[PDB]
């Protein structure tokens, strides 16, 4: 009933690989991202945007299609991507890592609830609010591996190489709640680390082939302290029917310390 409401004005560019505006509503000024796709693929991403809700996976507000393009109107997260707090070959203070990890938890924890694996967890797909709370984005290489409680096996090769399991790259089938749970393990080397261990997770590899020998006396692992170091041990297992499941994850130790304070509330004294 209200005049101009349904318009938004593109005021910014967020992203790019089509584009990701920041979109800003003409009467409320309210922010919203608008992924717009120039074109099966974003059909999917829509289907599956449509099932989420969960306060640490962006929301989708729906979508709107004009002629050839694609409009998708999702959650504006002023704090950036989680790839810009990291600083290169330091990371960040253990306690933020720790709660952004345990934010990361809770949103996989959401999506592996209802059948729903991302496939692509790496730091510039977590984003952060102006709170810095954590948002799983961009779901265009999720897909379902639970549909009537039948669980189905992945076979599809995608993901990006520093961040995916090694079964990905050995096995032609595999259960897929392991690969998000190890590139979560890979996105906590990273904020502790400011470094990537390795290209790939291959025997090629020489940096993985040190991590399964626990040669941990080299970068990045040098870097990251004893505690932490123990989870990362139990997440970044080769074979993916022994790695860590994320019900074990909660019950990790360096998972479960006391670090980190809450938010900065304004105060007086006398
Ligand atoms: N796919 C996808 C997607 C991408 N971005 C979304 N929302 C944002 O607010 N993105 C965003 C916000 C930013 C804010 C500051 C700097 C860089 C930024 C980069 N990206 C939501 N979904």
């Amino acid at each position: 009933a209200v005049p101009f409401v349904e318009d938004w004005d593109l005021v910014q560019t967020l992203g790019e690989g089509g584009e990701v505006q920041l979109a800003v509503n003409r009467v409320t000024e309210e922010a919203v991202a608008v992924k717009i796709v120039d074109m099966e693929n974003i059909k999917k991403e829509i289907c599956i945007n449509k099932m989420l809700n969960h306060e640490n996976v962006v929301k989708f507000y729906g979508h709107r299609r004009e002629g050839n393009i694609q409009y998708l109107f999702l959650e504006y997260c002023s704090g950036g991507e989680l790839f810009d707090r990291i600083e290169p070959d330091i990371g960040m203070p253990e306690p933020d890592a720790q709660r952004f990890f345990h934010q990361l938890m809770a949103g996989v924890v959401y999506l592996h609830g209802i059948g729903i694996t991302h496939r692509d967890i790496k730091p510039e797909n977590l984003l952060l609010d102006e709170r810095d709370n954590l948002k799983i984005s961009d779901f265009g290489l999720a897909t379902v591996f639970r549909y009537n409680n039948r669980e189905r096996l992945l076979n599809k090769m995608c993901g990006t190489l520093p961040y995916v399991a090694p079964e990905l790259l050995k096995r032609r089938e595999f259960h897929a709640e392991p690969v998000d749970v190890w590139s979560c393990g890979i996105v906590l080397t990273a904020m502790l680390a400011g470094e990537l261990p390795w290209d790939q997770p291959s025997d090629s590899c020489q940096e993985y082939s040190d991590w399964k020998e626990k040669k941990t006396y080299l970068n990045p692992w040098k870097k990251i302290d004893s505690a932490p170091l123990a989870l990362l041990h139990k997440i970044l297992v080769e074979n993916p029917s022994a790695r860590i499941t994320i019900p074990d994850i909660k019950k990790d130790r360096w998972y479960n310390k006391p670090l980190k304070k809450g938010a900065k509330r304004p105060r007086v004294t006398s």
